[PDB]
């Protein structure tokens, strides 16, 4: 469809003490599902979130994603709507604590997707009559400028822009708000209207985009088990992201991928980020494991966990009762091309040939620019069913070749003409 949102899901979260002896492959298989819109739209969504030594039956993603595209007057592609939102508190064991705070998370990210507004409008339509962070954004091709992007987080989730050659551009960053007692913690959609100081709190950049563009937001749960950087830090705010340097080499991979799926790309990032998280957990029920051999390298291992006076029997009381992971969610957007859209309508729409024939004059430069949005859309993929487990995803061609060819043909000989 056009408007595609995650629904509730409660999976069966094995313990560490299981974890740790599976493979990355089992552990994204049994934790994750794909959603899919398009070629150029897809989210991933799951939970890492464990116990030590206990499974935890009802484990409720308190994250949601979702895509609204939107259509000219013609019907042809022009912009989207997206939005990634995480419940703040939950994952106790506690279904009704769980259910209010999925209940914000799903209306918060649904609503932004119903309005009709800019960003600006839409927040301060959305946060009037349990709390949830949310990146969110608005992008819309403009006759004469091109495609603007309006960029929105509130919260500890993070979208980074790409160009088509996975060159990081715009990094619209997460934010961590000191509570006190040394702990820090994300700032709410809900907390913006309390108070007059929208700006320590909602991150705005209003952005062009180019044709093939990669939009990546993700919670995180995500984003906070790849390598991370400290972007800035005042009195009582954080301004937090992902190591640029390592992001970048997450696509090495794809360098000569043709035109990679969204899900490609956000399978791609969600191994990397679920590769750390599995052995992070490996490396911290072994060290337990080794310093209780102790009966009171090595060190540079246990440094790295804590840093990044306390007594000996409360560290270990936390470390073996502590929870890892969390709900993780990454939705990949590709900035659609205004050629390949409009044969995309041409196809699709067959009445509407005589009004779309006057448009193609304007974004066909040759017949070498015609043949690459036939190439495109040659190797476009969708997921015929929205969502299935990551490990059993069916993707088929979105066109049949035979199609594409004929309308090439037809095209290229009003084009010669
Ligand atoms: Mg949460
Ligand atoms: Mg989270």
């Amino acid at each position: 469809h056009d408007k595609i949102i995650t629904g509730k899901k409660i999976i069966f979260s094995q313990s560490v003490a299981k974890d740790q002896t599976k493979n990355l492959s089992s552990f994204l298989s049994e934790r994750f599902y794909s959603v899919n819109q398009s070629h150029n739209h897809s989210i991933i969504i799951g939970s890492s979130l464990s116990h030590q030594e206990n499974d935890i039956e009802h484990d409720t993603i308190l994250d949601t994603s979702g895509v609204l595209v939107t259509t000219d007057t013609n019907g042809i592609v022009n912009g989207a709507r997206v939005a990634i939102t995480d419940g703040l508190g939950g994952g106790n064991g506690d279904q009704e604590e769980d259910d209010e705070i999925y209940r914000v998370s799903h209306s918060s990210c649904e609503n932004f997707l119903n309005c009709d507004q800019n960003i600006d409008t839409t927040l301060s339509l959305i946060t009037q009559p349990t709390e949830a962070s949310m990146a969110a954004f608005i992008y819309q091709n403009h006759p004469g400028k091109g495609y603007i992007g309006e960029f929105a987080n509130i919260g500890a989730g993070l979208i980074i822009i790409l160009d088509k050659r996975f060159k990081i551009k715009h990094m619209v960053s997460a934010c961590h708000i000191y509570r006190g007692f040394g702990t820090w913690t994300p700032p709410s959609l809900q907390a913006l209207a309390t108070t007059a100081n929208k700006d320590a709190l909602l991150v705005r950049q209003t952005l062009k985009l180019a044709e093939g563009d990669i939009i990546i937001s993700m919670t995180d749960g995500v984003w906070g088990e790849l390598k991370t950087s400290l972007i800035a830090q005042t009195n009582d705010r954080r301004d937090i992201g992902v190591d640029k340097e390592y992001f970048k080499t997450l696509f090495d991979e794809l360098t000569d991928a043709p035109y990679p799926s969204s899900f490609d790309i956000a399978r791609i990032i969600t191994q990397r980020a679920m590769s750390r998280s599995l052995e992070r957990r490996k490396t911290l029920i072994k060290l337990i494991n080794e310093i209780e051999q102790q009966h009171f390298e090595t060190a540079q291992t246990l440094k790295a966990i804590l840093f990044e006076e306390i007594p000996l029997e409360m560290v270990m009381h936390d470390l073996k009762s502590r929870t890892v992971g969390d709900c993780s969610t990454i939705n990949v957007t590709r900035i659609p091309y205004h050629l390949d859209e409009l044969i995309r309508g041409f196809i699709n729409y067959p009445e509407k040939h005589q009004i779309l024939a006057p448009l193609f004059k304007a974004r066909v430069k040759s017949e070498a620019d015609l043949e690459e949005a036939f190439h495109r859309l040659s190797l476009e993929m969708v997921q015929p069913e929205i969502e299935c487990p990551i490990s059993e995803t069916h993707f088929e061609r979105a066109f049949k070749k035979e199609t594409l060819d004929k309308t090439q043909a037809v095209l290229t000989h009003y084009f010669r003409i």
